[PDB]
Parts: structure tokens; C-alpha cells; sequence
């Protein structure tokens, strides 16, 4: 198969399960929304050696489709232990959102998504020691903390899924420039799909790694080698000198499907490309198993 | 004192001594580099419940001043405890900046400031499951660690210092767009000040907070109840009714006392302010009093 | 008539017929397109004394959605002269569009809409002198130009409609912060709406102009010294402070009454907001009025 | 002559005299400084079509080395005719920066710069209609125009020289990526140097031209396809498969060739440069020839 006279290898990105929440946050303006947003979804690219896996699902809400009325913005927030996630909710919003100026934090979490809830907002409620109240907004409960600002407005519970993480391909490009070019017009794309997010920098992730280490016992994890374009020893088809991963979790299978597959149609249709792969871990280790010729 | 008409109350600022590293971000361009730095930043405003206190120190960085001579930025990390910023500093590079397109990653702690240092770069090289090597730039001592996208260049170690975190001003206004219009006029201040940063979100904290709970025995901290201007019995004057608290770390004393000065100042030149204070705890818990009359 | 506790004015707004051209801008990544965008939306607030009326119209077109399949924005122009309107669409895609990197332009202009036309890709190809191709591209027309970059891709014709403009309405506010804070949420609202933009600087007119000058004969506009809050004998309702405009353009009556619409609403959730008017000629120059309360 | 292993022609950028202002623009924030900024120099690349060459030149200026204590940006505007210069200035700031909310203009030319001036500020004035209000402002003598949001603040005249006009070089690459990432940081380097501008969109010119046209006796200039790599006739090295130009103009020629300097060697940091060049007229139509070897 080729996209573009892009080679598509036939094989798998392989998922895995993760627990999500998706929440909404709103402020007196777009820019202020966006300020909260990047504080409570940075330190926040992988599980592994960071806190959570965030990232911005819907770049801009409309005021007149939120609760209160206010410019929006969609965020998503995973992690595969679902206590380690109610933790990253309660930290993330008490101390990026609450404390950001004008903004507001609602639940995003599509009903038919929603198995489980944590009530992080009557959680936070209690920093208003005793002046807090309950309230109800666009059917919403809700609960106005006192602040210095005024008042801070929070969601008395977020709905939590079963969500799909680790959904992935790899551009192989000619040079490190071409490569980058296909790589942001493919995050460009992921950005129109909603209930996806890529969690790496500006999504793309500059530095995949394997499994373990070769030489170092004390490495669960190390950079991979088979695509790393400067080791002699490489598995990279001819003329390849970058590779690039778009890394992709989702509220369920469907969206991660839908992001990898606009996603690889837009990095086709940039200039030195020269092949679409995926990273999987042999059919061994995850849920899911999203084979790229499945897509199209 | 009156700076503008607006009262400038007689009282200090208590700050306190904690840990601090100062790293270079280059990429291949600014915009780049500012992708890597705002990850790398990200659920960062409180040791209280983020992982460090971070932000930018020089948003802009020219080519020509840099090791690599690639656009850069500067960031600062902080936190009291000085095991808990060297774990900071391998986390936020290794899954921030190492992943991120193009970044790399150069100390940036002045020689004169430097109290220690770790070999986080030694440590991150490890990646390269035997193919990293050293190598010297502008006369440092760096690690290229062979990634999918070529190379990931990270210095050997990084300087680290002991800081002063917690430098403070509240700005007290007429109303809430009035307090956050000077409130950022503030930070566009701070921003030019060299080795002090404001690590809240936009710069701005719009839930300051009090020591302990008078309703609650299992809270740390609560709402500022004095100051929240929807609390009956609050303690602001008449005519103020949103407050907002400026947060600023720093390298060392002046560079902190530098930021309270330009910041106030350029809040003061807004309509709307009544006043402006700052918080302490009389001088019987931090190691640094700075005077606000003193300032000016 | 109240939204929100803020009195809405039993007035209407009065506004024109412009021609009116819209235009699709692809680019490798929407950094790129936005960066053509803005150059070819610059100096173009008001026919008065800039060239033209032009602004975005849709801030992101997923590259799924695009003839090319990356990433887009469209963009209005418009004129009160059609014959002026063709050479700006001419001059701002040639100087601007062409010249910005990876930029392409596509027509945008809706079929039902459409009433002219004028072959301003056909007029730019001579650029080629002599190697520009024709071609087809997703069963439109289009020339590919040879440039240093590359090639330049532009819709050989561009449809042309009598659009309205200057629809508009005024929100006044107990101070400027206040005002500023409610004007750029109703802008915010605004960009939501298909078909409309807001031409002057961040879609807000700080210095709104009444026709001729009480003083001078030489002008043929002057401050709205009714509106003029520091003017002693102004015409504001007490407790209003400042005033500022929002003016709209728009495909048609419906696109500009809906960017009303939204943008009312908006405003009026934001603090400090006394009253919203609009501004007419007694309904005796234009060919539009919009009642406000008809909005609701 | 080489740097990092890219091959600078040994030859000269042509370029001309030109008539130049240099603004200051402060307001409430950096954000709105930046707006009223965007606003006032775009639709202006190129005197051809466009009606001035105008650019940022300092993107950041602290609110202490402004005049009102507030954020500024300096822009440059530039004509070769000195009297469509100060119509330039009259149209842009009347229109984009008076218009802008909060938004103030003052001038920043040199005095040592300094050869005639125009009093744009005592012209918008009478837009006061008998209100407006002369004043010093930190020894400069300014007018103060109620508008609708309060007061409009400008300088009463601005300072002209004559300045360069149309320095410039072009990067050579292997391809359109590559190109663009050298040419962006080249852009990123020239934003540090004080009294210089790249007119063009994101300071990049993606369709460099030639003087006439060989097929059309009715074009002043068309593609420059020598440099075309689609042009089965163009002149380019092996291995050029993309050609970008950087066009720079500035208050004087030391600021012009600091620009080239530095830009050159940014551009040649990034990988898949083949060559530097430059454009002249054979030393028949310019006021200054630059040549690329006394840069370094």
C-alpha cells in the first residue's frame, strides 16, 4: 500500500488500556483558558517518568456551548492506575486551574463514556473552609469556593473511562527538517479529532525507546536503536535519516483509530517521506491491536 | 508612599531559601524551543502539590549566545528539598526535553551562584544503551545520545544553587478585571528580569491561600479568607473587591527584589488599583525580609 | 430587556452591502498559514483610510477539508467597491500569499452566495513568465507558478458576493479593564461564527468615530465625543466609564444578526458590563437594520 | 569560504536608499501592544504592491524604558517616496494602533538617526474635534484624543532617516524543508538585532523575483527562474532542490550587515544547507553592495 507514493507498512500500532477523564476548562477569555491549559497538562508526557499523561483534545469551545457562558478549552488527563489518576485530577486542577486567573473546571466526559466518577470538586471544595456553597449551573452541581479573585468554580464530580493509550506510528523521512514537517502537519490533523490527544511535545515524540537495555541491567527502558539513524547497526530501510513517533490515547478505540488515520494522510502529503510504520510489542503486552492497513 | 496615587503599604515580603537549577533550551528554532520549555514547566506552580516550582527566566535567548548556536530559552526549577530538584531535573529533561523535536539541553547556572551540581546528563546518557558518547561543545562536556531522530545533545552536569523562593506582592483592585489587567502588566515586567521567574500560571496566583484550616483539621492550607472579597467578614479596604497575589523565585536576593520592584511599578501605572501589600509571617520563619518601601 | 443583569437597548444596528471575498489559505503546518493570514489581514480595519476590510473567518479548516489536505484558514476581504475589492484580492495574494512560505490559495467563496467572479490566479500565473502550468487539483482549477521555493499553487478564479458590513453593537462598562475583559469574550464568541469577521484590531474599535467634526471641515470622521467618557458633557448613562465597538462583516444578514448574537451573549457574562446599544442613521442610509431585541 | 561546511558565495547583496520611521507602540499588556502590532505592519512586504515595507524590530521592550511604564514593541515602517512614508504613517496608525484597545503610539528613531520628521501625532489630534489635549510625557510633548475608551496617547512628531532598504541573502538547500528550518532560525537570529526588520511574511520570501520579464512586455518583474529548481533552465548547484531568500531593512547599513551576519550564520547551523548567495543588480541600480566574505 502507498499513500502518496508513501509506503504504508503493513503492520500493527499495539494500544493499551488507560484510565481518562476529560475535563473543560473555561475562563474569561480564550487566552486566560489557555493559560490554565498548558500549566495543568505540561510535566505531563508519559507515565513513565512523569506524573500523568495530559494533553488538549478541543483547542477552542464556543461560550455558547459551556456551562457558564465563557470561551473553553478541552483537556484530557490519563494514567494507567486509576487512583494515581483521581490524584493527578485533584493535584492538576487544585493547583493549576484553581489557582489560574478567571478559570473554571467542568466535567467533559461523554455519558456514554463514563463508567466511574470521582467527586474532585467536593474535594477541593473544602479549601473554602467553610464558606464554600453548592450550587447548581446549566443542570450542572457545582460548588463556589471564595478566593481572593472572587470566586472559583468546579464541578462537583469528573466521569473516568476506560480509555485506549498508546496508539502510534512512525514517519521515516529523508532528513530531520522533512520528517518534522510531516510529523506537525500530522498533529495539525490529530488536533480536528475529538477525543484524542497526543501527550509528547508539541505531539511528537523525538526519542522513542524499547523495552530494557542491552548493555545495562539496571535500564527498564533505553532509546531505540533499530530506528536510531546515527547507529550503524539500524533497521532503517535506505535513505531514512529521522524518524519520528505521533504518540495517541483516546476516550476509546474509535478516536485513537480516527487520529491515526488523518494523521498519516496529512504526514503523506508533506515532501520527503519516505515510509508510514508503527511500533508494537509483538501481539505480547497490550489490548489493542490497530493495524494500519485496517485504517484506510 | 504612593507610586501613581496607589498606596504602597509598609510591610515586607518573607521569602525563603530553596534549591534552584537554570537550564538553556536551544531547538531549531525559538518556536521549538519554546514547545520543549513549556512541557518541561508544566504542573509546576507550588511544591505544595506539584512535583517543583518552574518557569521561564529569558523567553528569548539569540543564536549567537548560545553553545550550539540555535535559538534558545531559559528555565529555572526549583524546590526546598535538594534531592527531590535533582530527581525534577532528570524527569523534566529526560521525558520533556530528550523527547521533544530538535531540544537540547546546556547548564545555565552563573559560575558565581554555583553551590553543587549533579551529572544529570551522565545519567540520562545511560539511554543510549552503549552507542552514547562524549564529546565537547564551546568547551563543555556533553553527552550525544543516539535517537530516532538523529541525536539528542544534553550536558554532562548542571549547577545547582541555593535560591530564594517566595518573593510576593498583592495587588488590590477596584475590581477583578482591573486587578488581572495589572496583575499581567506586572509579569510583562518580571519577564525582563534576568534569573528571577513566577511560577503560577500567566505569573498569577488567584487563590492565594493561608497556613492550616479554622474548620478544617486535615487541611495543609485553605482559602485566604481574610482577603476574599465574598467572605462577609473579610479585611480588604473599601473599594477593593478582587485581590491577586504575584509568586516570584529567584536566583538570589536582588534578582527577586528587582522583580518585586518592576513589578510593582508597572502594576501601579494600571487603572483601578487601590493598593498594594505583601505577606509575611513577622519575620519568624524565612531567612529573607524584603521591605516594599525599600525598593523604591 | 435584560441578559445577564445587563440591559439590553431597544435600538438597532444599521448596516451596508460590500462585495465580499473569501479565501482558503493552506500551508505545510497552520503556523505557516496563520503567518500568510496575518500578513494578508494586516492594514485593514476600515475603508476609510486603510485599503480594504479584511479579517479570519475560520481560525482552522482540518487538512481533510482542504483541496491539498493540509492544514488551512480562510480569510475575508471586503469592499465597498468591487473593482477596488479585485485588486486587493490581486495584491494581497500576490505580495502576501505567494510570497509566504508554503502557502497556497483556494477560493472559499460558498456556490449560493457567488455572484461574481474575477481570475485572479489566472492574473498572478504570468508570474511564471512563461513555465506557469495549468492544472487541476480536487476538480478545481489551479495554476502551479514557479517560485525559488518551489511552486506556488493558487484557484485560477475567486467568487465574488454582496456581502453586509458594519454591523456592530457597543458595550458599555464601568472602566476600561471591565470593558476589555467583556469585549474580547464576545470576540472570542465571534470567531465560532461561519461566514462573519470583526476587521479592527482583535476585532475591538477603541476609538469609535462619529461622521464629519463639529470643529473642522477637513475631517470626514471624528471622535463619538457622546460616547467619550472623559468629554465632560458626554452622552453615558451613569456608572459608564468606557465604551467600546465591536464591528462585524459578513457573508450575508445572517452570518452578521448570529455574530451578534453570540457575541452579546458573550459580553454579557463578563463583569462590570452596563449596557448594550448599537449605532444608526435613523434607518435612512443603509440597507440592513438589526433590532437587538430581535436577536433574543 | 565555508561555515560549519556551507559554501558562502563570494559575491554582493545590492541594496537602496529608503525613507523609515520607527515606532513605539505600548499598551495595557504585551499581548494587545502585540495586536495593535500585527495589525499596523502587515499587508506590507514589498513597496511593489504593497503600500510600505514595515516590521517588529524589538518584540519586547520592559515597561521601565518606556515612556507610560507600560509594555512596548518597536515596529519600522519604510517607503523609498518620503511622502508616502508619512501618509504610511498617518493611515497605520490612525487606523490599526488608535483604533487598537489601550494602545499608544511615540516615536523611537534615533536621535543620532534623526533627519527630518513629520508631526503624525499633531495631525491625528484634531480626530479629538476641539477635545484633544497637548501634554509632556517624560519630556516628550504628546496629544491626548478622548476616545470612547478614555484616552488616545501620541507622540506629536515622529523622526525619519534614510535608511537601507533590501539587504538580503539566499539559502540554498536540499530541500523545501530543510530550507524552511535553516531560514526560520536565520529570522530567529535577526529578531536580536536592533534597528532591522524582514519586511516579509514570517520574515521569509518564498517567490524571489527578477527585474522584467523575458515572454511579457507588460510585467516589472516576474519569477526569478534561474533560482526556480521546477525551471528545467534555472542555474541552481547540484543538490538544490529549494531556495529561500531573506530580505533585511534597517536604519542603517552596520544594522543591515549585522542582521546579514548573524542570520547567515544561524541559517548554516541547521542541516541540508548546500550554499549561501545573495541577489544584485550587477551595481547598476543600488546604493550599497554587501559583500557576503566582509561580513565575516
Amino acid at each position: 500500500m502507498e499513500i502518496n507514493g508513501v509506503e504504508i507498512e503493513d503492520t500493527f500500532a499495539e494500544a493499551f488500556e488507560a484510565k481518562m477523564a476529560r475535563v473543560l476548562i473555561t475562563a474569561a477569555s480564550h487566552k486566560w483558558a489557555m493559560i490554565a491549559v498548558k500549566e495543568a497538562t505540561g510535566f505531563g508526557t508519559s507515565v513513565i517518568m512523569c506524573p500523568a499523561e495530559a494533553g488538549i483534545d478541543c483547542g477552542y469551545v464556543p461560550p455558547e456551548e459551556t456551562p457558564d457562558g465563557r470561551p473553553g478549552v478541552t483537556i484530557m488527563i490519563g494514567h494507567n492506575d486509576e487512583d494515581e489518576l483521581k490524584e493527578q485530577l485533584l493535584d492538576r486542577i487544585g493547583q493549576c486551574v484553581m489557582t489560574a486567573p478567571t478559570a473554571s473546571a467542568f466535567d467533559a466526559m461523554p455519558e456514554a463514556e463514563k463508567e466511574d466518577e470521582d467527586r474532585v470538586g467536593y474535594k477541593l471544595s473544602f479549601f473554602g473552609d467553610g464558606y464554600q456553597e453548592e450550587d447548581e449551573l446549566d443542570g450542572r452541581k457545582v460548588w463556589k469556593i471564595p478566593v481572593v479573585e472572587g470566586e472559583f468554580i468546579v464541578e462537583d464530580s469528573f466521569g473516568i473511562t476506560t480509555g485506549v493509550a498508546g496508539g502510534n506510528f512512525y514517519i521515516m523521512a529523508e532528513s530531520q527538517p522533512a520528517g518534522l514537517q510531516a510529523a506537525e502537519a500530522a498533529v495539525d490533523a490529530i488536533k480536528g479529532v475529538e477525543g484524542a490527544y497526543a501527550p509528547f511535545p508539541g505531539g511528537i515524540v523525538a526519542s522513542a525507546s524499547k523495552v530494557g537495555s542491552k548493555q545495562y541491567d539496571f535500564l527498564p527502558a533505553s532509546t531505540n536503536d533499530a530506528y536510531c539513524p546515527t547507529v550503524e547497526d539500524n533497521e532503517l530501510p535506505e535513505g531514512v535519516k529521522c524518524v519520528y513517533e505521533i504518540v495517541i490515547n483516546g476516550l476509546n478505540e474509535e478516536a485513537v483509530k480516527e487520529a491515526m488515520r488523518v494523521g498519516i494522510e496529512a504526514a503523506c502529503q508533506q515532501p520527503g517521506v519516505v515510509k508510514i510504520s508503527a511500533g508494537n510489542f509483538g501481539g505480547k503486552l497490550g489490548q489493542y491491536e490497530i493495524h494500519l492497513h485496517d485504517l484506510f
